[PDB]
């Protein structure tokens, strides 16, 4: 068995191996990257995702998330306060503002003892989820926007034919922003290009070891597990590095830093927070080993988790049972 200890793998393909995105995904996988449940993918020297980034100030962030912790340092939940509009280059003062700059470290061990120590006593504003793109159209390899659709991958694999689009969203984060524990919508892969700025770090749990990242989740969140019986779809709640060894639980932890690509696989939880300022670009999408997954996803039907327009299909065809009490749940 390849990556027996779920270590998270790093790849560093030719220009040449740039070229068929499916067919990468498939090699990282025969060397088993998709164990340590993310994967970091450096790009050739050759490639560029556009030629730069000096005109994206007018972009709008339409409604940027104030996050705003409850709890300990080490396990609390996050709310979303919806502020005002502003563009890019707006965020990007707001970012580097004496209230919410990075603060003087060492380095990268140095940050994230500050993140954990200090998180919860700052509400830290994140434009997440902006749907749009920043490739340049004539870039061919690993176009975020530009990638085969699930519902092609579906329609491919299985024979149905099913509506629904699949596009790219931007993130943009400063000191502190932060991702709460996940696996992404019916256990898709993930794949985020870090386009500009400050680092992300990110803490992953293998696939084969979920149910124990869950199982911790409903003993530290009590009320919300009565609430619901797939409560971390709601993407709220953090659970530090120490807690995590403390209760034995098995994972891992990477930084990105601007112009490498990560990849989550099906069923890896994970989360993270952002060093300073800047843009990721990120997207879903399937192969046919997802199929699978996408069959025995957990579904959040208290209605909290509320998604996209695509996911009703995937529940329809692959989740037939669960698809009448998941629909009350988004209607
Ligand atoms: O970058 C972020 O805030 C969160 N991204 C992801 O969870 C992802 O790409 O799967
Ligand atoms: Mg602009
Ligand atoms: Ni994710
Ligand atoms: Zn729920």
């Amino acid at each position: 068995a390849q990556n027996p200890n779920c270590n998270i793998m790093i790849f560093h393909p030719t220009k040449e191996e740039f070229n068929d995105f499916d067919k990468y995904i498939a090699y990282m996988e025969s060397q088993g990257a998709h164990r340590a449940g993310l994967a970091k993918i450096i790009p050739p020297k050759e490639w560029k995702a556009r030629e730069t980034y000096d005109n994206i100030s007018e972009i709008l962030i339409a409604t940027p998330l104030q996050q705003v912790a409850s709890g300990r340092a080490g396990v609390f939940t996050q709310y979303h306060k919806k502020k005002k509009a502003m563009t890019v280059g707006e965020y990007r003062h707001l970012a580097n503002s004496k209230k919410y700059q990075t603060p003087p470290h060492q380095n990268f061990e140095d940050l994230e003892r500050k993140y954990w120590k200090n998180r919860i006593y700052n509400s830290p504003i994140y434009g997440a989820d902006i749907s749009g793109s920043l490739f340049d159209e004539n870039t061919k390899q690993w176009n975020l926007g530009h990638l085969g659709t699930i519902q092609d991958l579906l329609e491919k694999e299985c024979g149905v034919v099913i509506e629904g689009v699949n596009t790219p969203y931007l993130y943009f984060g400063m000191w502190k922003t932060t991702f709460a524990w996940h696996t992404e919508d019916m256990d898709l892969y993930s794949i985020n290009y870090l386009h500009l700025g400050e680092p992300k770090t990110w803490y992953v749990v293998p696939p084969e070891h979920g149910q124990r990242l869950e199982r911790l989740a409903r003993e530290l969140f009590p009320g919300s597990s009565r609430g619901c019986g797939a409560f971390l779809r709601h993407k709220v709640a953090l659970i530090s590095p120490t807690v995590l060894k403390e209760n034995g639980i098995p994972f891992n932890r990477i930084t990105q830093e601007a112009g490498e690509f990560m990849v989550t696989f099906p069923y890896g939880y994970h989360a993270g927070f952002n060093h300073g300022f800047n843009c990721a670009e990120a997207i879903n999408f399937a192969t046919p080993r997802w199929i699978d997954y996408g069959k025995m996803a957990s579904q959040c039907s208290c209605g909290e988790a509320r998604v996209t327009f695509s996911m009703d299909a995937f529940v329809r065809i692959l989740q037939p049972e669960r698809y009448d009490l998941w629909k009350r749940g988004q209607d």
